[PDB]
């Protein structure tokens, strides 16, 4: 059987019509017709399966069957195997998805559609046996493998493997599905993470040494010695130590360390400006280091906006929004800059000139902690980020936990002590403020236990103890059961409930570390694609980039490349020729497994038994 | 026989030996301060500062102890994880004592109080130390106070509190309690006894390397202690000016036995590995189904010849 010659696309169509009717497939295309029907031979058109891809994938499948709208019926398909892998996958038949992907050309971004689509349908499956069998799809495992074996093949051809825009899969980088993929294990693979590093140290090589890095960043001089090794490849001249400087300061890490000093620049000067030249109002004039401050979060500004929205050529700006407001850390963002113009425009008039002074003063603390996701790529810190962000949630545990003992406690001693204290502030003050200070040490025994209560003056009345004129007595009653009650709190909240957060702790951090290196990587994949087209040129002084930029734009990547045609069947093949020997290897590793030996040897002594059973009844018949 | 430079970068090569010198330096700068008068108590400050240096050398001193050493491993290793939560602390407390320093005392132009309000109060904050009485208002003294820039400067009065939104300020201190007091140090437990737990085999390997290399110089180590070490060391240059149980060197005939018995103990050894590999599951089961097949096609050929008679 030719499958090249056997599949053509009316055969195609005829294979999705002939759905099995029960499974998850059937019932999307069934919706899809459905919704088509209401928006206007064979029971499903390609418009239908076109559709349920732009739902999975909604870039990849673009044109695989609307390219001709439908393409001659009796012509075969440019791409049998990858239709036919497709076709297996979309209904959950695994054995046979993977013989297709076994006979592909491409089959690295093959494995990953596929687990793409296999989580993408895990969530919409109606039974719990085809759900669990989704979620072990195992189609990443299938590409990390196949890469494992390129990777130590040649090592060369791997990352060009890994970079170069696949021809089935419409121009996209392997790369770039994974991301779509959300595949994380595959970015934790050793070659991904040594592709990542050469795209990290740029021109430098990847064993430089972080001292001498940062030395030379300071003294910029220092570019054109040999301190830092490079990897290999009057007018020359000058033209060769601007293309030594370029290649040392486009390097991804030193714009991002540039990026870090300067913003430490920028909370130095911010604090600067909030603690020592705070003037007047405009009446008096704000400092000239507020103006360079605001001149400074307006960079900061543009260069975020422009990473969100102008990075991409073509999508839509509601979609982009959506996506930038998906992040917290992007919420965060907001909210700073939003504190920053309400505290900016309170300033400036004189009623609101405190409340501006104090919302100024709250973003400098969320710019402060803008910084921890600032660092979140370095190589030693960004697990830690991860794991703390794991760690809120048995924060939370605790807090609802400390939450209910307090409110107990706090109301009960309030009552107990101060049960004619009319003042809503100082009630709620006693009732929570002074509890929670219970647990960092604080315990003024000097309100709360008669034998050390102070002679001080005090008055009974609630005229009087409303106007302040002297503090509220407090009530002595049964001053035994508040001291117990503040022993058997202490108890609780110091002991229990600490301890308690501390084998939290040590239990989510045992469990979690593993999963937060692999979400690292996985995390650091994105972080390096962003500093690939930003501005070498850390803010305030982004703004010279930004207008070059712009001129250019009006006037007129080592990730994501488009090798020749020979190159890319030349890889192709050799991508081929390893799936190959991975899975001959497979093979023989499973006929030499001792069970498979076992079933042999078994099955073999059976005939031989009963044959040998004959020879001797044939030797005693002579 | 070994280079000086090559020397002198092994010896500054060890961190204690960096020790050492930072000890010994302060040692020189310290007596040649107190020799004068007009340096006498800067002297004695870095003479002050030394004898912490001498008594953390202790340590490695110690290092060598059968029940410590391994300790002293761990802790090295322990460092790591105290970096990190020194850069979480770091950023956070930051954030929240520059931000209370401008909500409680935006008018106090003196730096050394700027820097005190904002890094020094919040990192006693961590040990059990919460002045209330500067942060909430209504446990503010009422002490004699200026609003003055002035007499702020001069010292005259200490500068009032601002407490224009003090709720915010007692809020951002409750915050500053709970992330600080329990997420910081509560993580931090759990990253050393995950450290403690992973470095602990491999700290007592390290250990047993460095007891190797300790013990070979104590054997060239003169047996007097300092400092009576100077009449060993004068006997040793005396006696160098007129003329090992490790690393010793046989005779002949002794060196050609023992590199015989080596050979023979080789032998055995492989020859034993060689034996467990033939008596193994898997070879076993191997070399049972290659013998099946045979025995298949052998004894079918078998049957075909009695079939034919
Ligand atoms: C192992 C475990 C630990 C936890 C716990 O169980 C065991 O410990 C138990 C110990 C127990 C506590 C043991 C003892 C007591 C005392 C008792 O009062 C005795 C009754 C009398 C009658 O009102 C009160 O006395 C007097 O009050 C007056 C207040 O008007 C004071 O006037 C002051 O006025 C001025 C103050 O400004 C100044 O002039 C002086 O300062 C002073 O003159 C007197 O000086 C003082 O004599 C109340 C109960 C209490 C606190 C126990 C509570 C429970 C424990 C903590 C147990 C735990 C479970
Ligand atoms: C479970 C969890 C724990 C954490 C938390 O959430 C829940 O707890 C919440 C509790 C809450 C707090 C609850 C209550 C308050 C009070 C409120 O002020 C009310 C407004 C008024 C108006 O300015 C201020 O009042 C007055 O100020 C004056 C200062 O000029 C005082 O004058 C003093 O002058 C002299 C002082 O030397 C002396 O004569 C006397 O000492 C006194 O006369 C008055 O006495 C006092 O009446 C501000 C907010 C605050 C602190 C809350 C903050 C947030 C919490 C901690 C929550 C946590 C998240
Ligand atoms: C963590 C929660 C947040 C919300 C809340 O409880 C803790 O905060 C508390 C702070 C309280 C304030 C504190 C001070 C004053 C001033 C006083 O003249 C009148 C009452 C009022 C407004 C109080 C009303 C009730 C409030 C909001 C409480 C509220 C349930
Ligand atoms: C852990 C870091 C070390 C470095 C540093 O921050 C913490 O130490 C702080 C101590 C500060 C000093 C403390 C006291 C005074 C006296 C005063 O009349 C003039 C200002 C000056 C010199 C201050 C300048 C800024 C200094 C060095 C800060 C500096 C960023
Ligand atoms: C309390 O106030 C009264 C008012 O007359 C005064 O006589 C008395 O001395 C005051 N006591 C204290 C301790 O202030
Ligand atoms: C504060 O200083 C003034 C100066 O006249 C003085 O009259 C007043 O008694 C002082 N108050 C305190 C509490 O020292």
């Amino acid at each position: 059987v030719n499958i090249k010659q056997f599949l053509t696309y009316g055969r195609l169509q005829e294979l999705y019509c002939s759905v099995s009717e029960k499974n998850l497939l059937h019932t999307l295309l069934l919706k899809k017709n459905q919704e088509r029907q209401a928006q206007l031979k064979f029971r499903f058109t390609f418009h239908e399966v076109s559709k349920v891809l732009k739902d999975f994938l909604d870039d990849t499948c673009k044109g695989f069957y609307q390219k001709l709208n439908l393409p001659d019926m009796d012509r075969r398909c440019e791409h049998p195997w990858r239709d036919l892998f497709l076709w297996a996958i979309l209904q959950n038949r695994q054995e046979m998805a993977n013989y297709f992907w076994a006979m592909g050309p491409e089959a690295v971004a093959a494995a990953l559609v596929g687990c793409k689509i296999m989580k993408e349908m895990a969530h919409l499956a109606t039974e719990a046996e085809s759900a669990r069998s989704m979620k072990n799809a195992k189609y990443e495992q299938f590409a990390m493998d196949l890469f494992s074996e390129c990777y130590s093949n040649s090592e060369d051809r791997a990352y060009s493997l890994l970079v170069r825009k696949t021809c089935c899969w419409s121009k996209a980088t392997v790369l770039n599905i994974a991301t779509l993929a959300e595949a994380k294990c595959f970015f934790a693979h050793d070659g991904v993470q040594a592709l990542l590093t050469k795209v990290w140290w740029g021109a430098m090589r990847t064993d430089t040494s972080i001292s001498r890095l940062v030395l030379t960043f300071f003294i910029p001089p220092l570019v054109w010695t040999s301190l830092i090794k490079f990897n290999p490849e009057s007018a020359t001249f000058i033209r060769v130590v601007l293309r030594r400087w370029n290649r040392f300061w486009s390097a991804p890490v030193t714009v991002f360390m540039g990026n870090v000093i300067m913003y430490f620049a920028f909370l130095i000067l911010f604090s600067y400006v909030l603690l020592l030249d705070f003037r007047p109002p405009p009446p008096y004039g704000p400092s000239a280091a507020e103006i360079i401050l605001y001149f400074w979060v307006f960079t900061l500004v543009l260069e975020e906006i422009r990473q969100s929205f102008f990075t991409d050529e073509d999508m839509s700006i509601l979609k982009k929004m959506k996506l930038y407001v998906e992040d917290n850390w992007n919420k965060c963002d907001m909210v700073a800059i939003s504190l920053f113009v309400v505290g900016l425009s309170c300033r400036m008039a004189m009623s609101t000139y405190e409340a501006g002074r104090t919302v100024l003063a709250l973003d400098f603390m969320v710019f402060t902690l803008r910084l921890i996701h600032i660092f979140a790529i370095h190589k030693q810190l960004g697990p830690k980020i991860i794991i703390v962000e794991r760690m809120i949630k048995d924060v939370f545990f605790f807090l609802f936990f400390l939450s209910v003992w307090l409110i107990a406690y706090g109301v009960t001693t309030q009552a107990l002590l101060h049960p004619n204290d009319p003042r809503i502030d100082w009630v709620f003050r006693r009732a929570l403020y002074r509890p929670y200070l219970h647990i960092f040490g604080q315990i003024p025994l000097e309100e709360i236990d008669a034998a050390k209560m102070p002679d001080d003056n005090c008055t009974t009345d609630v005229q009087e103890i409303i106007l302040g004129t002297l503090p509220p007595c407090p009530n002595i009653y049964a001053n035994w059961l508040v001291i117990l009650l503040l022993v058997i709190y202490l108890l609780v909240t110091n002991v229990l409930l600490l301890n308690l957060l501390i084998a939290m702790f040590s239990y989510t951090f045992q469990v979690v570390q593993e999963n937060a290196d692999i979400f690292w990587k996985f995390q650091r994949y994105n972080l390096i694609v962003e500093y690939h087209s930003r501005p070498a040129l850390a803010p305030p002084f982004i703004i010279i980039s930004h207008i070059t930029q712009a001129l250019l734009s009006f006037i007129k990547d080592l990730l994501e490349r488009e090798l020749p045609s020979g190159l890319d069947q030349k890889l192709m093949t050799w991508e081929t020729v390893q799936k190959e020997n991975y899975l001959a290897k497979l093979e023989h590793e499973h006929r030499e497994s001792s069970g498979e030996r076992l079933r042999y040897t078994s099955s073999k002594v059976q005939t031989l038994l009963r044959m040998v059973g004959g020879f001797k009844d044939q030797e005693k018949r002579m």
